[PDB]
This record gives C-alpha cells, structure tokens and sequence, in this order.
C-alpha cells in the first residue's frame, strides 16, 4: 500500500503516503513498467474534482470547514449545475498555478515552488492582446539577468470553442532551417516551427541563432504572428574560463526558459496557454541543448579544438568536451549576471525539497529519469535516491500540437 | 496502431512495439497509481508444474520441436517426476539453455549482446563446501584467462525440500575487505564492513589494507559455511594509472580483473539455484565511478581534484565533473596497458543498441531498466539515453536473494 522509499548513500528510508491521493493512472501495470516512456499512449466528475480543489484550497490558507469555504462550495454548485463548468476567484488561480508547479514529477527545481509571479491573464480576448500578456511576462521575467519565476494564464478553455494556444513549444526558440543537402542550419528541435513561421509569411534569417517569432492563436482563428522586440530578449554569448579560442565557436544561449505549450489543469478546469518560466540548470544549455546528436551536436567541433584523439571511444573526448561546454555555459552566464543553476546545486536543492515535503505532505512525486542530470547522474545526490511517481492534481500535462 | 507498448527513440524517430512484454508470469512493483520503477529491491506442485511445462516449451521452441514427440515425452517426464519426488531435474542442454536465457533476460544488464557466449559449467555433482571451492578456483582460472575474459557461470546443486541451500555468502567471488575504524571512518570498501566482520569472525587473520582480497565463505548444505583463500595467483588485479597525470599512479589505487557475481538465485522452470556464480567482464563506469567514486564507497573524488587542482570550495566548477572523467579514463587506460577486457560505456551503449534490434527482430521486444542501463557519467551522450525501454520479468531469471545469515 504505502512504498518504502530508500536512499542508498545514506541508508536512510521513508514511506510515501502522498501518493494515495492520485486521482489520475499513469501508464505502468504489475506486467510492466513504462516509466521511461516521455508520453502517455459528465458534470458529476468536473464537480467532483472542483469539490476536491477547493477543499485544497481552503485547507491552505487554514480555512477548511468555515463559512466562506461552505459557501464557496455552493457557488461552483450552482455554477456547474446551470453552466456546465465554472470560474476560479484569483487567490485559487494562484494557489493552483503553485500546487500544478509542486506537484510536477519532472521538475528538479521545485524548492521555488512558492516563489511564482501569477499573472491573470483570462480577460485576453485576442491574439494581440496575448501577444503584450507575452511581452509582459518576458520583461517581468527577465529582470536585467536577475531572472523570477512566472506564469501568465490566459482564458480557460470552453466546450463551445476553440482554446487560446501558443504554438511555439517555449516563448523563446532559435530557428531550425533545412537545407538543400538534408543539412540543418539552427535547431533541429524547430524545423517544423520555423517552417509554419515562414508559411504565415515571416522573413527568416539565415544565422544558427535566430529567435523565432510568435504564433498566437486566440479561439478559432487562424494563428497571427508576432516578432519580439530583441531588446526583450536577453542573451549570453558563450566563453570559456581557460579556453580562448572557444568564444570563436560564437556559440549563444537565451536567458529565459519558458514552456508554453503544456496545459495546466486545475480542479478540473483547463488552461490550454499558460506560459510558464523559471531559470535553467546548465546541463539543460551544456548537456542536451549544444551536445545531444539530434540537437546542436557541436561535442565533435569542441573536441577537435580541444584537441582530442576522436577516433576512438576509449579516449573519452566525448565525456571531456561535454564537461567543458557546461563549464562554458556556467561561467558564460555567471559573467554576463544571469541567473543559472549548476545540476549540483540543482540536486543538492531538490533533495532538501524531497525532505520539506516528507513533513509537509507525507512525499514527493518525483521521475527519476528526469531528476537525475544528463552528466554525471551519480555524482549528484538524487541518483541514489529512490523515488515514487504519480499523478497530482492540480497538474501541467503535455497536449497535442494544435496544427 | 497495436495493443502493445508503443517504443521509441527519440534521437532517431523510430518506434517499435514491445509484444514480448506479453510473455511476462511475475508482476513487478508498479500499478497505474504509481510507478516503482526506480527502487532497487522490491517486493507446491501445481505452481511448480506450471513454470516447468513453460520452461520445457522454451526449451523445445528454441530448439525448433515444439508439439514433438520428445517435446511431449519430455513433458510427461517432467510430470511423472513432480508426481512422485515433487521436484525435477534439468538435462545438460536444458541448464546451458536456461542459464543464457536467464542472462537474456536480466533487465538490468547492457552487456546483453553477448548472451549467446556463455561458457555453463555444471557443478550439480558438487557435494561439500571444499569441493564449491575447487568449483569456484576454475571458474576464475577460466574466466580470467590471463585477462583474455571470457563469460562464465558455474551452477551448483539447485534447493531442495525439507534440504539446506548451498550457498555463498560473499557478494562477489572478487571483493575488497572493509575495516571498521575506531575513527568511525571505513579503511578499505565500506560497502564489504558485514562480510568482513563475518570473516574475522569466522577465524579469518585480516590485513590492514585498502585493498585486500576477501576470502570466500562458502556453505554446503545444512553445514556452517567454511573458509577459503583465494591463491593469489589467481586473483588478477590492474594497478592504476593515467595516461598523462603522472602523478595517479601515486594513489595505489587498483581493481581487479573479474567481475563475478555469486549472490544472486538462478530460476529455471521453477527450480532454484541458490549457488549459480557467474561472471563477465566490466564496464569501465562500475569502477571509475561508481566503486571509485560514490560517497559511500572509496569516495576519491576530492582527492583526486586535490590533485588536479581543481577548485573544490563551489560546485559551479564542475570540479566533481572533471575528476571522474579522468578516473574513468584512468579505469580504461590501466585495463588496456595491462591487456585485461574492459569496455566503455560508449562501446558498451553502442553494442546494447544493436542488442535491441536484434531482440527486436527475435523475440518482438527487450526488457530493459533505463536507469540502470543508462551510464553514470555521461548519460545522454550515450545513445540508451533517447531510447526509451519496457521493463518486465521473464523467465529463466535471476532474482536477488536474502543475505544467508
Ligand atoms: C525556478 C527555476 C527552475 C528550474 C532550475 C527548473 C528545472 C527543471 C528541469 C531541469 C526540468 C527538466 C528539463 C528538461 O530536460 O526538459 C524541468 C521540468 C519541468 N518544470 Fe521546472 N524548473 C524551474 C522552474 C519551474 C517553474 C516556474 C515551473 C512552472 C511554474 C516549472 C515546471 C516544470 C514542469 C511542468 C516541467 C516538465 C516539463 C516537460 O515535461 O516538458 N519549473 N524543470
Ligand atoms: C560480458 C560482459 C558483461 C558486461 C559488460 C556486463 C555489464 C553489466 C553492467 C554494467 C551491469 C550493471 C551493474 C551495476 O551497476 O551493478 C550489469 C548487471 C547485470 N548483469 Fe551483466 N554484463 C556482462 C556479462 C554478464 C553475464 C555473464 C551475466 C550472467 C550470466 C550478466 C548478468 C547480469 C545481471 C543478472 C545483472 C543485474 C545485477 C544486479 O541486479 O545487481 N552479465 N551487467
Ligand atoms: C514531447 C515532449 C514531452 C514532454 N513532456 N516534454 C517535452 C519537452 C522536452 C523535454 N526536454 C527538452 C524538451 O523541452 C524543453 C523544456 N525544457 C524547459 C526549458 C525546462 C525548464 C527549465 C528551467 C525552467 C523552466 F521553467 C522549465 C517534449
Ligand atoms: C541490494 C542489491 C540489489 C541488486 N539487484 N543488486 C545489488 C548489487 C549492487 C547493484 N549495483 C552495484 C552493486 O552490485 C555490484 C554488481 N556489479 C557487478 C560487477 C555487475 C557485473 C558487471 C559485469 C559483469 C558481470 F557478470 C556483472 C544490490
Ligand atoms: C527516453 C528518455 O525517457 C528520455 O530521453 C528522457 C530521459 N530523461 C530526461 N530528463 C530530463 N530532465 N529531460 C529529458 O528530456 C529527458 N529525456
Ligand atoms: C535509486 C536508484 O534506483 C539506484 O541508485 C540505482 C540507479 N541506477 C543504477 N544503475 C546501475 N547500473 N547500478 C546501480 O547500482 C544503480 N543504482
Ligand atoms: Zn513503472
């Protein structure tokens, strides 16, 4: 019933009784474990999980049982009953945008849980007007380099009609353009993003580096896009402490990491553009982002400059050449006073988190594949950890792409 | 598309479906509630008779006579066996056959590519702890091979009703002792503390060492388990060095050639093989980083970026980072100057990609641990990192099994 959880650094243990409370299965059986799979294959339930929601959050603010709760029941009641669904008051929009943040399997950096900037965003009527909501956050956000966690929310979605969607899967992206050779100059990851840009009659670049523009839809419109203004739109040119000849790569990342494509779920209503941004941990940037094949994949290039013996595995120039990109990115983003987290920090953080959470709620949801770094996993704290995954509400949950 | 887990790899775009997953006759750990996937350990005729008649149907498919008449015969042996002793008893082929499936189908290992290349001895005439002895020292003179390594497993007497199990009680047939000091501090391998107080106790004269060869505990049924030195001569150890630190060689750090794993239960068709030793030959990540490298293990870390020079006092330096690539390719460098078979996680990740396919093509999927298959350094520069892996329980197995004392 209740998972015995153990770390093998220490030997210590715990029971996880957090997770009697998931509502929603996941995609393992007793036949066979799919945990490493990145994608899952009436009124009476909205009203239910509505009820569910508001007892969480009347509970939080330390209210459970009293008038305004009582009452507060009874308006969602008597607003599903005559509408079919209902609306959230701000203060619950704001506590179930922490909780969905909380209660994420796949986020190392949840000891910020309860440090978010909401912003209410519903009264958007536009793609226009989504567009200054993005600018808004993007500025927020940012902070000259002293980055702040956010969300922006925009409208609720509807049965009626089509929902409000950001198309770009992060506020900020770089252009993938594919070449006549089968080459790709930019990102690959956005190939299809930069080609639907250039089909709603953007003018591309021709650098590796070209942020894209937004394509915005509000209910049942075609998408507009819109060109961020480059002052919005903090950078970092890549150097390396030692090495000289590594900021002739001209190698560059953007500040802001800021998903805008996942739908966040709240006592049971659903919010299909709800952008959200924190700041990066490095190996993000230095791991996956330059050096995975299907990326950037310039760990030959650094090991070449660097030197190494490329021809055979046993050498290492791999291994070596990734550590000294994530030294690049960190060092790069530290000098240019950009906030960043290195996957040390990161974990060590994350396992006082596991900690908090143990007394405050009985457990952690937690993904191991995910909270584990792409570098050095059993360097970091969380390797030996074992952990329990399942589904919370309120949630982020991955949606189809609208085209 | 199909009724089966749908897998793919998300370098490549390439899916395919698991319908081995389907075979599967033991849960494991997960319910759609909450996946467990990340925990280490979790937790009579008609049973026995079942798991028998679907290891005989192994056996006959992949000889190619399922539904013959030595098919059938074999079966109604089977039956009129468990109908009169409640037990039975594996021909030679059938136990090479099951101890490769078994190997086949460990979850958790990437060297599975050579599975079809197991050397089985049969020891299920061994009959007292000095004879498991003499079993386990020729195991090891074939194994090691000069460092020529070469995969073995050596199966003793499977348990037997109302009869005690042979067994051995140290972990592997190749560890170092750990000594308990009265700083509190651990000289040695502080993972071996229980097994090395178990040996002093049972009149072993230990050393002083960070790197003492353990003796055997060895039990033969029913008996207290006796005591067996290793000769030295057999034990091949790699002193290790770097390529260019010249400096890492000053360490005395070393490791052992043979990665031999004796604690673990090999099932068959129901029957149990408490003693089933078995052996290969590592993965340069087991030692540079893991035995090397973990807190609770030599922990060498900041000696080692002492050395380097590094900047210790911020993680940000990526000082951690640094010092195990280089203990890694310390580990490689040592194994292949002495010319003892190792392989990096790079070749090794590589080839279990191409393991993949293969089962892929045979069998219609493979069960498979991401978090153990996954190296740990330098994940996602490896190709198992994007692949994504169903994990399951097939038989032939081998199980962990409960310390003996
Ligand atoms: C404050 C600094 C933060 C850090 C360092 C951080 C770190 C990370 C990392 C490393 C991942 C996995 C990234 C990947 O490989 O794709 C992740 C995933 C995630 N994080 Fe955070 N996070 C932060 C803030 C936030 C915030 C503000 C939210 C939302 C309010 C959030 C929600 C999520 C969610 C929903 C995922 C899963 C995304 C997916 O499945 O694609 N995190 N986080
Ligand atoms: C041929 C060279 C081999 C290589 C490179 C190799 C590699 C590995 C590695 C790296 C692990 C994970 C070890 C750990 O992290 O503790 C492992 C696990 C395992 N391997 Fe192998 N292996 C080899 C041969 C064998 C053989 C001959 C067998 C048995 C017939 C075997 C069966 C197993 C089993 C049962 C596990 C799981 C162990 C546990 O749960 O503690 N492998 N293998
Ligand atoms: C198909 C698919 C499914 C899924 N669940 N996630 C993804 C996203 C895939 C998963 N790894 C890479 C890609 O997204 C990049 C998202 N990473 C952001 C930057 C994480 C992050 C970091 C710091 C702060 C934040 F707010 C968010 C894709
Ligand atoms: C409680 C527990 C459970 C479990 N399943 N395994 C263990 C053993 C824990 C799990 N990882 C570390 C420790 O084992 C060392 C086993 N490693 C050997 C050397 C693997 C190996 C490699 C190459 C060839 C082989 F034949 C075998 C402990
Ligand atoms: C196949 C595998 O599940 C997939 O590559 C996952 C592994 N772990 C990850 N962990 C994080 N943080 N981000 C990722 O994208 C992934 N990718
Ligand atoms: C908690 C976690 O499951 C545990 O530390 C695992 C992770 N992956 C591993 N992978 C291998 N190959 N060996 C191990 O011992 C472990 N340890
Ligand atoms: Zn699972």
């Amino acid at each position: 019933k209740f998972p015995r959880v153990k770390n093998w650094e220490l030997g210590s243990i715990t029971y996880d009784t957090l997770c009697a409370q998931s509502q929603q299965d996941g995609p393992c059986t007793p036949r066979r474990c799919l945990g490493s799979l990145v994608l899952p294959r009436p009124a009476e339930q909205l009203l239910s999980q509505a009820r569910d929601f508001i007892n969480q959050y009347y509970s939080s603010i330390k209210r459970s049982g009293s008038q305004a709760h009582e009452e507060r029941l009874q308006e969602v009641e008597a607003e599903v009953a005559s509408t079919g669904t209902y609306h959230l008051r701000e203060s619950e929009l704001v506590f179930g945008a922490k909780q969905a943040w909380r209660n994420a399997p796949r986020c190392v950096g949840r000891i910020q849980w309860g440090k978010l900037q909401v912003f209410d965003a519903r009264d958007c009527s536009s793609a226009q007007e989504m567009f200054t909501y993005i600018c808004n956050h993007i500025k927020y956000a940012t902070n000259r380099g002293n980055l702040r966690s956010a969300i922006t929310v925009f409208p609720q979605r509807a049965p009626g009609r089509g929902d409000f969607r950001i198309w770009n899967s992060q506020l900020v992206r770089y252009a993938g353009y594919r070449q006549q050779d089968g080459s790709v100059r930019g990102d690959p990851a956005n190939v299809e993003i930069t080609e639907l840009c250039i089909q709603h009659g953007w003018t591309p670049g021709n650098g590796r580096f070209d942020v894209l523009p937004l394509l915005l839809q509000a209910p049942d419109e075609a998408p507009e896009l819109f060109v961020l203004p480059p002052e919005l739109v903090l950078e970092v040119p890549l150097e390396h402490p030692t090495l000289e000849w590594f900021a002739a790569l001209g190698l560059r990342w953007y500040a802001l990491p800021a998903v805008s494509n996942m739908l966040l779920e709240i006592g049971g209503l659903e919010f299909s553009a709800a952008p959200f941004s924190g700041w990066y941990m490095s190996t993000e940037i230095g791991t996956r982002n330059l050096c995975d094949p299907h990326r950037y994949n310039i760990l030959e290039d650094v090991a070449v400059c660097m030197d190494l013996d490329t021809r055979t595995t046993s050498s290492l120039w791999k291994d070596k050449a990734a550590v000294e990109i994530n030294l690049a990115v960190l060092h790069s983003f530290q000098l240019a006073k950009v906030t960043i987290v290195d996957h040390h920090a990161a974990t060590v953080s994350f396992m006082k988190h596991l900690d908090n959470e143990q007394k405050a709620r009985g457990g952690c949801p937690a993904d191991w594949a995910w909270i584990v770094p792409p570098i050095s996993g059993s360097l970091t704290p969380v390797f030996h950890q074992e952990m329990v995954n399942y589904i919370l509400s309120p949630a982020f949950r991955y949606q189809p792409d609208p085209w």
